[PDB]
């Protein structure tokens, strides 16, 4: 569930909703800790494949250099450490959506891959030359410019422009300074939820101390804050002295 209330958000989810309905490549950009996943989950169940499956993979966190080896899935043998046949995430997310995250950080060879995935809509594992068709709509997401780093050579142009079909800029959380008190209280609410106990309020010097705050980390950063807030208040009202920043 997304909560957005600046008049800047509320733009970006009427655009969010013109793409959902449609099986193009979103690309969602942004800062990161900003929420940019949250959206594409939107976007997913704002989709004719909302019931269809939801297969996230993030490329800037798969450790031992397994991103290649879990995206396309690969058979018994296809590299050192393969003991095992094991379908891709491509596979998993058939009749749905996949997201992408952070593709900025396939090496230039494993785009050549994606590409040739998005162009002939097939997947084939690593060690199969059998290649399986694919009905999956792509998301995507990157913290970092992608045209110019497809200038600086470390994207390929032709990914690029594959996937910069129907660009989403999602803000920092400073340009949209309306969504940080719904937001906060969104995240107050689901750790009470989580532990059973009553949500409690948060106080006027609380809410002004929370809005005057730059905010670098952003909703990932506003998260802990709330965090250290609750812990602080041991899970009480919230004063403007429980609000510990980085100043
Ligand atoms: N508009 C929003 N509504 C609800 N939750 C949000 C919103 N923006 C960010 N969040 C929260 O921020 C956290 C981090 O979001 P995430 O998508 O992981 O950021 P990024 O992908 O940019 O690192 C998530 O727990 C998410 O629930």
């Amino acid at each position: 569930h997304m909560v957005v209330a600046d008049t800047k958000s509320l733009k970006l989810l009427a655009l969010a909703d013109k793409v959902a309905k449609t099986d193009a490549n979103v690309m969602i950009l942004g800062p990161s800790g900003s929420g940019k996943e949250v959206m594409s989950r939107y976007i997913h169940n704002a989709s004719p494949r909302k019931e269809g499956p939801f297969i996230a993979i993030n490329c800037a966190a798969i450790p031992d250099n397994m991103l290649e080896a879990t995206l396309f899935g690969y058979e018994k043998g296809a590299f050192t450490g393969a003991v095992q046949a094991c379908p891709g995430k491509f596979e998993q997310a058939q009749g749905g959506t996949i997201l992408l995250d952070e593709i900025s950080e396939m090496d230039l060879n494993l785009q050549a891959k994606l590409l040739r995935v998005l162009q002939e809509r097939e997947v084939e594992r690593l060690g199969s030359r059998k290649s399986i068709k694919l009905d999956v709509r792509v998301l995507a997401t990157s913290n970092r410019d992608l045209k110019q780093y497809v200038q600086a050579g470390h994207f390929r142009e032709d990914l690029y422009a594959r996937l910069n079909v129907f660009p989403l800029t999602w803000p920092a959380l400073c340009e949209r300074k309306d969504d940080i008190e719904p937001l906060a209280n969104h995240l107050i609410e689901r750790h009470c939820k989580k532990l059973g106990l009553p949500v409690p309020s948060i106080a006027p010097n609380a809410i002004t101390k929370l809005l005057n705050y730059p905010w670098p980390g952003n909703v990932r950063e506003l998260d802990n804050v709330v965090q250290r807030a609750l812990i602080l208040s041991e899970n009480g009202h919230i004063q403007s002295e429980h609000i510990l920043l980085e100043g």
